[PDB]
């Protein structure tokens, strides 16, 4: 694969790997030492949930660098590397992350639970499909977790727009410029999914680590840079 071979282990993917790790690491630090200085309640939920998100993909991008949580999969005459942390990683985040939007919004606890129940899904048949052992059965549950996505994306457009809107200038800005980034960088996943290794096989697991890097890095990084320089995030909230 497209890379370096950084721990001698033959797995020219570590040098992605190591890169993802470093800046997730650097910019959970920048969070921290940013919020040590925030005083007010509503600033520090959202510091919190926020914190997290570059945290808990710190320690997965660590797990994966060191080829903890790696196998195999067999697919007829071929055999898939799987990095159970990435599916880990992302059942955290993604809810962390919306739970943010969420927050912004302020929609109730039940329009929460769907949010985050139908991404749980996304994340756990993609998984599913990651392991099975057929080529129609890959393609079928990538398909699946796709309309589970947009749903999603759905939801977070239509109903958790209309009611940041409602909050006024400062909440409904911030919510509009965060979401014009989810839709665009979450639709990337299972692009970069069904090209590489996992369908169709286009590009090779070195290209497909470096790019789901990129993504993680501005989805969880780029996303909090966004929000936390925002004053939104001293208005209230309720969590759910
Ligand atoms: C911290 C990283 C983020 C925002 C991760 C987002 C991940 C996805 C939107 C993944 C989506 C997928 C599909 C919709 C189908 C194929 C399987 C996934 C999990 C790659
Ligand atoms: C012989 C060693 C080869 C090393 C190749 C280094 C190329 C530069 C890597 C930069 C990766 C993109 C970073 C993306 C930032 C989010
Ligand atoms: C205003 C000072 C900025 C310092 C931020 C430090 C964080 C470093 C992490 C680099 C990751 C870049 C992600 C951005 C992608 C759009
Ligand atoms: C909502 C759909 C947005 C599509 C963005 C395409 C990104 C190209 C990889
Ligand atoms: C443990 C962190 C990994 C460092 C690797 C740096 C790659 C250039
Ligand atoms: C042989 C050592 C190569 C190390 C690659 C680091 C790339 C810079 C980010
Ligand atoms: C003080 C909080 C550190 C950042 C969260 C790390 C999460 C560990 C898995
Ligand atoms: C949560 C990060 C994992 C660190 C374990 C390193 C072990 C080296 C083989
Ligand atoms: C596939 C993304 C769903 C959003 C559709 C509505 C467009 C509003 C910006
Ligand atoms: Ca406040
Ligand atoms: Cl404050
Ligand atoms: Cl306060
Ligand atoms: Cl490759
Ligand atoms: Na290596």
């Amino acid at each position: 694969q497209a890379g370096y071979d950084l721990l001698g282990d033959g797995r020219p993917e570590t040098l992605w790997l190591g890169i993802g790790t470093l800046l997730m690491l650097i910019g959970t630090f920048y969070f921290l030492v940013r919020g040590w200085g925030v005083t007010d309640k509503d600033a520090r939920e959202y510091y919190a949930v926020t914190i997290l998100v570059p945290g808990i993909a710190s320690a997965a991008y660590l797990s994966m660098f060191f080829g903890i949580g790696l196998t195999e999969v067999t697919v007829g005459g071929e055999m898939l590397d799987i990095y159970y942390a990435r599916y880990a990683d992302w059942l955290f985040t993604t809810p962390l992350l919306l739970l943010d939007l969420a927050l912004l919004a302020k929609v109730d606890r039940v329009t929460i639970g769907t949010l985050v129940g139908v991404d749980a899904l996304m994340i756990v048949t993609g998984l599913i499909g990651a392991l099975s052992h057929t080529a129609i059965a890959r393609y079928s549950w990538w398909l699946f977790s796709t309309i589970c996505m947009i749903v999603v994306l759905y939801f977070l457009a239509t109903s958790l727009r209309s009611a940041a809107k409602e909050r006024g200038p400062e909440v409904a800005s911030t919510f509009n410029t965060l979401t014009a980034l989810v839709l665009v960088l979450w639709t990337a996943y299972p692009i970069l999914w069904i090209i590489g290794t996992e369908g169709a096989g286009v590009v090779g697991l070195g290209i497909e680590t470096l790019l789901f890097m990129v993504l993680d890095v501005t989805a969880k990084v780029g996303f909090g840079f966004i929000l936390l320089r925002s004053r939104a995030i001293l208005g209230d909230t309720e969590a759910p």
